[PDB]
C-alpha cells in the first residue's frame, strides 16, 4: 500500500491525511522506516529529512 515514491510524495505534499494507516500496515509486515529498500537509495534520505526539506 505504501512505497517509497508514494510516501515521499505524500510527505512532500505536507498533508497528514493520506499517510494514515501507514503504522498498522508497516507493523503487520514487520518493517521499519530505516530499511534500505524503503529509503532513497542514492543518498540515504528518509521521510523525516524529506519532510524538513519540503517545509
Amino acid at each position: 500500500v505504501f512505497n517509497r515514491p508514494i510516501l515521499f510524495d505524500i510527505v512532500s505534499r505536507g498533508s497528514t491525511a493520506d499517510l494514515d494507516g501507514l503504522l498498522p500496515f508497516l507493523l503487520t509486515h514487520k518493517k521499519r522506516l530505516t530499511d534500505e529498500e524503503f529509503r532513497e537509495p542514492s543518498t540515504g534520505k528518509t521521510c523525516l529529512p524529506k519532510a524538513l526539506l519540503n517545509l
